[PDB]
């Protein structure tokens, strides 16, 4: 089997991407944030505290003839930005772009934190990291991809995120028309439960390539590119007027600037992020200072290849017995 679904930026800055997902019978379509950095499929629901729902589409398990309460199962997740959500668990039929999994754990939110409430465009998350990070207790549950894997033509999914435009998530096949050149594959460590890999270096604009190992995760659920302070300083040093602002929480730059590109290495291959991809617009409405798309990971403990990087590439998440990651230009 295979599936193919369009993923769409939620706003003009590509702050996140949403992908329609069918849950239950008859289908209830929710727009989920596919997140290769986490491992729960959780949704706004009829059980979510009313005051914490503001425009989201909800899953109502009582209206699904295939929904079954998973007795005693609960979930609770907190994230690095202080956000959180929690609730109970149903099993139900879930379909993505024509690919169907029966008996998928659908984690129904009873509580969500304000940052989720405030994002009306995102109805939940679909985690695509390894199932070892799934939070359901006392019996851990599998991700949509793990559940689908055996049925897929090939045990892979691909992320093809657009810049200021829709893109595609494919399951079970590689669309050879979706990239240029070849796909370069690189080793993955699953020890921490992430798609963790090592970039071979970087360049800023037309500058010389610096060969250096940068360990990080491929994370479609993170908007920006988070890299070591040395790398980030070298990038912003090429932008007149750019500075690290403590009050704003990162590097900012004059909105009048044209940004240099940023290149990262994948083995002997190179992915080039155009400068425009690194502009995240005014720091506050009407400001002439803009927020940078490359920020320091210094306070994280890991580097994060988020959407800013991933959208410059066609990315293969290879879930074979020994997982790997592939990157192609496009
Ligand atoms: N107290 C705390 C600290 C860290 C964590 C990891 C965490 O937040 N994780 C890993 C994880 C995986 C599985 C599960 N069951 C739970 C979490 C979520 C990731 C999911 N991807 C999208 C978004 C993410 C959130 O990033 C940020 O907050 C962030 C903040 C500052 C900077 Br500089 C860069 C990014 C990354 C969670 C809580
Ligand atoms: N300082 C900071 C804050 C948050 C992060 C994570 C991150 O990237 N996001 C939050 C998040 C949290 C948890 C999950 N599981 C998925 C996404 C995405 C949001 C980033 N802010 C832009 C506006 C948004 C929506 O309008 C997108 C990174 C750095
Ligand atoms: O804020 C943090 O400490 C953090 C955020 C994301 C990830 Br992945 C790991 C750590
Ligand atoms: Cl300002």
């Amino acid at each position: 089997s295979t599936g193919s679904a369009t993923t769409t930026p939620i706003d003009s800055l590509d702050d996140a991407y949403i992908t329609p997902v069918q849950i239950g019978t008859p289908a209830q379509t929710l727009n989920l944030d596919f997140d290769t950095g986490s491992s729960d499929l959780w949704v706004f629901s009829s059980e979510t505290t009313a005051s914490e729902v503001d425009g989201q589409t909800i899953y109502t398990p009582s209206k699904s003839t295939t929904a079954k309460l998973l007795s005693g199962a609960t979930w609770s997740i907190s994230y690095g930005d202080g956000s959180s959500s929690s609730g109970d668990v149903y099993t139900d039929t879930v379909s993505v772009g024509g690919l169907t999994v029966t008996g998928q754990a659908v984690e129904s939110a009873k509580k969500v934190s304000s940052s989720f409430t405030e994002d009306s465009t995102i109805d939940g998350l679909l985690g695509l990291a390894f199932s070892t990070l799934n939070t359901v207790s006392p019996t851990q549950q599998k991700t949509f991809f793990d559940n689908a894997k055996a049925s897929l033509d090939s045990p892979v999914f691909t992320a093809d995120l657009g810049y200021h435009a829709p893109g595609t998530y494919n399951f079970g096949f590689i669309d050879t028309t979706a990239y240029t050149g070849s796909i370069t594959y690189t080793a993955v460590s699953t020890k921490q439960g992430f798609w963790e890999w090592t970039s071979t270096g970087y360049a800023v604009g037309s500058g010389t390539f610096k060969s250096t190992s940068i360990d990080g995760i491929a994370d479609t659920g993170t908007t920006l590119l988070y890299l070591p302070a040395t790398v980030v300083s070298a990038y912003w040093a090429q932008v007149s007027g750019a500075k690290s602002s403590s009050s704003v929480g990162g590097y900012v730059f004059p909105c009048s600037a044209t940004l240099p590109s940023f290149t990262f290495g994948v083995g002997s291959a190179r992915i080039v992020i155009p400068g425009d991809y690194i502009d995240f617009g005014p720091i506050s409405t009407g400001s002439s200072s803009c927020f940078g798309g490359i920020q320091s990971s210094a306070g994280i403990g890991i580097n994060i290849f988020g959407d800013v990087a991933l959208k410059a590439a066609f990315v293969v998440f290879n879930g074979a017995t020994t997982p790997t990651l592939g990157f192609a230009s496009k």
